C-alpha cells in the first residue's frame, strides 16, 4: 500500500504489481527515494483527471530515471479511482507523472500495440480517499506559462509512506 | 521559404538554416517528404501560440522521425511570429511538431542548458500571413480527450510549398 500525505489529507493506493510489474517497480522506488514529496498536483481537469508527481511547488522541474515500458496491454482499464501512468506521445516515455481517474476514461484504454492503441497504463487503485480526490479536482486552476489547468493554490504531496 | 497552405489561407516562412541547422535540416525534410500535408493545429491557444504538425484531421497520430536536439542555444527568441520547435520535458526531445508564437513568450526563452533553462528552439519566422495567423488563434476550442485546446472546425495545412 502506499499513502500520499497531501495538504488536503491522505490518498491511500494498492498497486498491482503482478499486472504491471515494471511499472509498480518504477513507482514504488520513485516512492521510496522521497522523490515524490514536496511535488504537486500541476493538472487538474474537473470531470476527466488529477496529474501530479512531476514539479515541485513554483513548477520546478524535477529530473527523473530513464523511461519505462508501457504495461497497458495488461487489460486493465481506466475506470474512476485508478492511476495511470502520465507519458508523452510515445508509448514507451512514462517517467515519474502519474494521474487519477477521476471518471471512466475508456478512450484511455489499451486498445492494441499500436502508436493510436497502446494507450495508458493502469498500475494502481485509490482504496481510501477519494473524498480526497474529489476535493482536489474541484479546485481553481489557470494558465501558468506553457502549462494548462494549473491550480492557482498548490495541492502539495507533502510525504509518502509505502505500507 | 516555405508556405503553409492552409484551409485559412497562405503563410510564408523563412528559415535560419545557419542558426538551427540540425532544427531546419529536420523540419525541411517533413516539409519535402509531405508529412505536414493533411495535418491540422490541434493546439490552439489565444494570446499564446498556436501549435501543429504532429495528428491528421480526427486526431489520427502520425509516427515520425528520431528526435532532434535542442539548438535553443542559439539566442534566438520566442517573439511574435517566430516558429519554435515543441518538445516534451525533455530537452532533447522535438520530432515533428512546431508552435507559432503570436505574442512575445519570453518566459520559454532558454536561458541556461539545464532542464529548467533549455526553453523553446526557435527556427524560423513568419514574412507573409501573420493575418492568417491571427485569424487561427481566435477560433473557439475544447477538450478532445486527453486534448486541450482543440479546435472545434479543423485548421488544416493543406500542403506545403517549399520555396
Amino acid at each position: 500500500m502506499v499513502t500520499f500525505h497531501t495538504n488536503h489529507g491522505d490518498i491511500v493506493i494498492k498497486t498491482f504489481d503482478d499486472k504491471a510489474p515494471e511499472t509498480v517497480k518504477n513507482f514504488l522506488d520513485y516512492c521510496r527515494e522521497g522523490f515524490y514529496n514536496n511535488t504537486i498536483f500541476h493538472r487538474v481537469i474537473n470531470g476527466f483527471m488529477i496529474q501530479g508527481g512531476g514539479f515541485e511547488p513554483g513548477m520546478k522541474q524535477k529530473a527523473t530515471k530513464e523511461p519505462i515500458k508501457n504495461e497497458a496491454n495488461n487489460g486493465l482499464k481506466n475506470t474512476r479511482g485508478t492511476l495511470a501512468m502520465a507519458r508523452t506521445q510515445a508509448p514507451h516515455s512514462a517517467t515519474a507523472q502519474f494521474f487519477i481517474n477521476v471518471v471512466d476514461n475508456d478512450f484511455l484504454n489499451f486498445s492494441g500495440e499500436s502508436l493510436q492503441g497502446w494507450g495508458y497504463c493502469v498500475f494502481a487503485e485509490v482504496v481510501d480517499g477519494m473524498d480526497v480526490v474529489d476535493k482536489i479536482k474541484g479546485v481553481a486552476t489557470g494558465r501558468s506559462g506553457m502549462h494548462q489547468d494549473v491550480p492557482k493554490e498548490d495541492v502539495i504531496i507533502e510525504s509518502v509512506t509505502v505500507s
